[PDB]
């Protein structure tokens, strides 16, 4: 499962990438919960009406700069467990060979 804190993977883009969850959210309650007490979306916080009205999460991709954090989905995130890790590698090795495959054919 997802828990504050804790790792996740999560599609941006095409591919998969290893994030952190900072905040979750209840679309019921409409409130969420962070890491340094539920509470709204303050002045300047909002999440994607195409995802709000189910569970999100707003993580920070790891290795990448906060300007890239943002609220996804059970759309595009995923438990940081062996199979969804296979499933990354698998995509990267497919877009691998996909790369080698037009780079040859290409002229």
């Amino acid at each position: 499962e997802f828990a504050l804190g804790g790792r996740c993977l999560a599609f941006h883009g095409p591919l998969m990438y290893e994030a952190k969850i900072l905040k979750i959210w209840d679309p019921s309650s409409k409130m969420y919960t962070s890491i340094p007490k539920p509470q709204k979306l303050g002045e300047d916080e909002s999440i994607p009406e195409e995802i709000i009205n189910g569970k999100c999460f707003f993580i920070h991709y790891q290795g990448w700069k906060s300007s890239w954090d943002e609220w996804v989905g059970y759309d595009r995130i995923r438990a940081y467990n062996e199979e969804n890790i296979a499933m990354k590698k698998r995509l990267a090795n497919e877009a691998k060979e996909a790369k080698k495959s037009l780079l040859e054919h290409h002229h």
